[PDB]
């Protein structure tokens, strides 16, 4: 049988993501299925070594997966990691493309705290999408996880919390449906756009559909270029009319941080988990895929 690390069986595709290509693997030894990430060698600038340590740095956080193995066989870089539940797009599918609102503050303030720990490690993820988000399992069911640190970066140096320089004519990088304002500008990301994704996120979820979504374009310039206009036009009070009026605060206060700022994530938290306590939720974890 085709093995990686001479213990992992490999099998199926099953995406892709930044500079490589997941598959199902199992733990030959553990019995246990796992996620392999493979990168061909055959590059200039290799990622997934980079990447791993970014991993490896951020274990000590909750909801960030495990890596099992780090290593090159032939012609592929290999990262094995634990195998978590579905994404939260697959969930959102399962769901029928709508969530409950206490789903969605649910999974505010989870990721939320996700990305201010990857924020407190010195990066930005770059990529905040919800197929980015998977939930654990078994009696991590209830954890939302963060993946894919392929496009991440550096924002501030560990020491003296030098931030990054400003710059402009940054290439976009992760999901344009997602992508921050500024990002379609060309600014060099920081903090606030991490956080201004998730809040496109957590309208996305709200809506079923974000308003510049599903454009009719003929080539595929013409469909980027309806998605950057479309949300530069569209006011996030528009945006988030008929919604709780956090939705619109949060990417208010996201969209109005500076480059170099420290986001107040506590603000933001409270935010949505004082209007979770507003409708009368209660914190028993049961999502709309529990019932």
């Amino acid at each position: 049988e085709l093995r990686v690390g001479n213990r992992y069986r490999l099998g199926r595709k099953i995406g892709s993501g930044s500079f490589g290509d997941i598959y199902l693997g199992t733990d030959i030894a553990a019995g246990e299925e796992v996620a392999i990430k493979l990168e061909c060698v055959k590059t200039k600038h290799p990622q997934l070594h980079i990447e791993s340590k970014i991993y490896k740095m951020m274990q000590g956080g909750v909801g960030i997966p495990t890596i099992r193995w780090c290593g090159a066989e032939g012609d592929y870089n290999v990262m094995v990691m634990e195998l978590l539940g579905p994404s939260l797009e697959d969930l959102f599918n399962f769901c029928s493309r709508k969530f409950s609102l206490k789903t969605v503050l649910l999974l505010a303030d989870q990721m939320i705290s996700r990305i201010e720990y990857i924020h407190s490690k010195n990066f930005i993820h770059r990529d905040v999408k919800p197929d980015n988000f998977l939930m654990g399992l078994g009696k991590k069911g209830n954890l939302v996880y963060i993946i894919d640190f392929g496009l991440a970066k550096k924002y501030r140096d560990a020491r003296t919390h030098q931030h990054i320089p400003y710059r402009e004519n940054k290439n976009l990088t992760g999901t344009a449906r997602y992508a921050s304002i500024n990002t379609h500008l060309g600014i060099e990301q920081s903090r606030r756009d991490d956080l201004e994704s998730l809040g496109y996120v957590l309208m996305y979820f709200n809506l079923g559909s974000l308003p510049w979504q599903g454009l009719k374009a003929a080539t595929k310039r013409q469909k980027y270029e309806r998605i950057s206009e479309k949300k530069m036009s569209t006011p996030i009070e528009v945006l988030c009319k008929g919604y709780p009026s956090e939705f619109a605060t949060y990417l208010n206060f996201c969209r109005s941080l500076r480059f170099d700022d420290k986001p107040d994530y506590s603000y933001l938290r409270q935010l949505f988990r004082n209007l979770f306590h507003r409708q009368g939720f209660s914190y028993d974890y049961v999502f709309d895929w529990n019932m």
